[PDB]
């Protein structure tokens, strides 16, 4: 199936490992260019590298904590310099957490809020002008399942995925007149480095079955029975920015193995 | 963006025309050979010959009543003869109402209850044993936006397209066991003969302005401000049942252009 | 809080005993007049009798399958004999299922549709009329958690509850002009009679330990860690009909000690 | 119907007006003592005076913002200092907003974001030692229908409601353990003054009809064709909060005249 994006420029947050490095690649897969944003200068240096060797697209690097408004207006002027506007934004940049609302300090709310929804909204006042400019693009939110499904040791995540999730919508129904689709997925359980690194500290002292400490998760979780690969949730990402995906607008598209357990 | 589904064999239920028939279009494209089912042996014909012509994928045609078990008993042993089982399902057979809950007839929905709901429960209780021993498979349930959002206008379509809503998610959890994947898209407006039928028909005596009705409807319901073509929405079917969805299971897709006016 | 409904008519399906007859008295004491209806005509007489024993309101019996047309027309032609019309209807009668799509007969889908849809279809047609001829009135629907949240063991209930769900708020819409609010009410676990029955026959062979069976199910499902007693569930439904909740509309209503996993 | 919480202490913020009054007045009229909390002074010691008078409880008045740590600490010790602990929370606080998101300034997001959620979160930190201590209680939201089906001029409204009822869901999972019972209530149109001031903004010009405004308005969104009256939704509030609803937990109720347009 032809994708349609060929040559268009797609601004990935989060995107030196993980879920975002494996989008990155989905869409670098299809021939378009790539601009990478995160923190860490080293890892983000080996992705672009791989990208281009392997896909043959131009790749920026933009090394910034998206959690700033700094942070955003450099990944802005970043991609203006470069490639003049952006025809795709991937929404990616966030993280787990993991405490009480009895015991959670009003600044680690604020960081999960700035995290995930500030950024977001930054983001779109930042990045849409040069996207009308261009006639239209593709704007996706990566909330989680937890965005309407909480898990019961992360309420500060739930919150801000929640917001995020929200805002995509009231987005998608604003720039839609410029040609602009903005959609949300809510991925479920993902098999990514963090849950590695947890599955090991919680299992240090039981034995260090890491791998069944996840099978008890997935097993928990998911009817599928298994964590999803960051590939097979990229595809997804892929299909709802391409040419292929015109109709959807303002949806939340979830891709989790069966884990949602309501309608 | 390679779909893997080349020389896979997908029943699509309601294929003569409008959304069955892009569907099957859109499969026929990626190498998927075909089984038609509608109850008009005329058109059946029609878009067999044109599918096989445009692009040379085996079609069979099966000319028969989805709403009633012996027409699903004849889909079964035609697709298990001709194929030995299928890697596809698509319940797409299916049809708009128009009624009050005050005035219609028991009758009535007895009518939408078989055909909306009953057909998927006969099409998976008849094809999943074929699906499971190839190895797994995809299975998909056009419900509409209206399973979640009814129409004022069409009280007993949008019960049944509820209920076949939940069907497939229980679908879901009962077979994913067996590597087959069920999930659910719930299409907004998609431009299809009955609305043109319909537009002529509410504008005879005004004005014959049939397009000047459909953009209100439009301008009405959808952000998006138009109809979706049927191709635009075949892509979604296409993509969910291919080998790069493998992690959709027991979900509900919307495809509306922003009409779903919730979260 | 004074529920402005002594003297209402209130007719209660599934009323002989469980919930449906923790709801007559819960209405009972609010000196509301009931109509019961149940299959079973000893256990329906006794019902009666102890309500106008305790609460010294009008009792009627109906002993009736509701599940039928006859049956329904039973209810609506004693209501309009006796009463002259109703101001209050509780759709309650229903049962679980057990089995897998799979395996499970046409028999057993259409008797669960009749029983949990169609009785309230019929049961609106025939009694709306004199209810909006009194000047309005509340019919409930009582449909389940599982309505959203589907049980793995009961896809015949969850489809046919989710589909009751969406009559719900269809019939909200038509009705509301005649000062008629429909509401639906999702119970989770509630302490009835085939529970105690289920965690007896469940331990006939392990210690008979029933009590540890469904405190284990509530453990399971549950965030409070106990049923509801059916008192404490009518509550809601005598709320929900009463002259203090007159703007709820096409609503759904939780009861479910947590249950729901979602927003 | 006995709602059993005579003599309990319920705190109402954003109470010396509109909603939170009502819902103040329906507490008293109730037999519960009463915590008033809202920014302006004058109002404030109105509002509570004519509660005293007429209803004759116990009323405290607590004159401070409860978007701030310090406003939600001088509740906090004010309600320790006066009555020991809180037997109910409402959060009630908040206001409509008015925005593009390619306009609006960050530090309007995060108003919204302070008072629609911080303020719950703080005053849950707050409160829920001095609740538990005494037993349990029950603690609401006040979110909005604009959670979920937002309204296309409030970005900000609509994201930080969502978030809020977010929250409200994590909170009742996090504390039902200490018999504290946690529910959001989302109102569809109720007649403030706010709504009264924007129906005469908006006629200024074309004829100063502010009713016919507000009656479009109605008939635009609610099925029922008109807004509810505070005393109305109050009732719900009252409720929820009562002895009566032992086994609400984590849900979201919908009071909204049939304005919600889903499931
Ligand atoms: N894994 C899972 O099971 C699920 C994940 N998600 C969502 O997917 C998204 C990605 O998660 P995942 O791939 O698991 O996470 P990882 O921790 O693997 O990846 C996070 C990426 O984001 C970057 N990042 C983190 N914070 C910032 C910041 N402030 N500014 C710029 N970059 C930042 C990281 O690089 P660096 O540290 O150098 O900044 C890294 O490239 C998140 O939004 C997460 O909530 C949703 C559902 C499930
Ligand atoms: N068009 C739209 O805006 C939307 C449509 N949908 C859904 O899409 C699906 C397809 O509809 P659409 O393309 O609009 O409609 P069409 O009328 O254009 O297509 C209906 C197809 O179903 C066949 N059909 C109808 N009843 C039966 C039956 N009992 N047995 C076998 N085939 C049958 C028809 O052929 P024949 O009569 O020859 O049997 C025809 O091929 C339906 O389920 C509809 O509810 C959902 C949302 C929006
Ligand atoms: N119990 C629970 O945990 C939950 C229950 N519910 C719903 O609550 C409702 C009542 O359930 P519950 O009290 O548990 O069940 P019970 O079996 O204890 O009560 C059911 C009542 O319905 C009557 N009834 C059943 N079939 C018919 C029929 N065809 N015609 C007329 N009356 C009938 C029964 O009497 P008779 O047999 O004599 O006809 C009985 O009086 C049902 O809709 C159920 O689905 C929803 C969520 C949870
Ligand atoms: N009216 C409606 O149609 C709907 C309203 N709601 C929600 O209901 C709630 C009540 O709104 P409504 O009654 O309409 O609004 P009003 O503006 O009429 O009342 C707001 C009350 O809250 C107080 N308040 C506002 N901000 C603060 C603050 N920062 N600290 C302490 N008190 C504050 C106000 O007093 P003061 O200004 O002196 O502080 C006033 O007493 C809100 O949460 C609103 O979002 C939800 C759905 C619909």
């Amino acid at each position: 199936m032809d994708m349609g994006i060929s040559g268009k420029v797609a601004v990935i947050t989060g995107s030196s490992s993980g879920i975002g490095l494996a989008i990155a690649e989905g869409f670098a897969k299809e021939g378009a260019h790539i601009v990478l944003v995160a923190r860490q200068v080293d890892r983000l240096h080996e992705a672009a590298r791989s990208l281009k060797e392997k896909f043959g697209v131009r790749v920026l690097e933009v090394a910034v904590d998206v959690a700033t408004p700094e942070g955003v207006d450099a990944v802005v002027e970043s991609v203006r310099s470069s490639f003049g506007g952006a025809d795709i934004l991937v929404n990616n940049a966030g993280t787990g957490s993991n405490e009480t609302i009895m015991e959670a300090a009003d600044e680690k709310w604020q960081f999960y809020w700035e995290l995930h929804v500030m950024a977001a909204v930054r983001l779109a006042r930042g990045l849409v002008p040069g996207m009308r400019a261009r006639g239209g693009g593709a704007i996706i939110h990566n909330a989680s399942i937890c965005a309407v499904q909480p898990l019961w040791y992360e309420p500060i995540y739930n919150v801000t995925k929640a917001a995020l999730m929200m805002f995509s919508k009231t987005l998608a129904t604003e720039v839609i007149k410029d040609n602009i689709r903005v959609n949300c997925i809510n991925p479920g359980l993902i098999l990514t480095p963090d849950w590695i690194k947890t599955a090991k500290e919680l299992t240090k002292d039981n034995g260090g079955d890491w791998k069944g400490y996840l099978q008890s998760v997935a097993d928990e979780h998911a009817p599928i029975k298994r964590f999803a690969s960051p590939e097979e949730l990229a595809n997804f990402f892929v299909f709802l920015c391409s040419e292929r995906a015109t109709y959807s607008v303002g949806s939340a598209y979830f891709v989790d193995g069966g884990m949602l357990k309501t309608l």
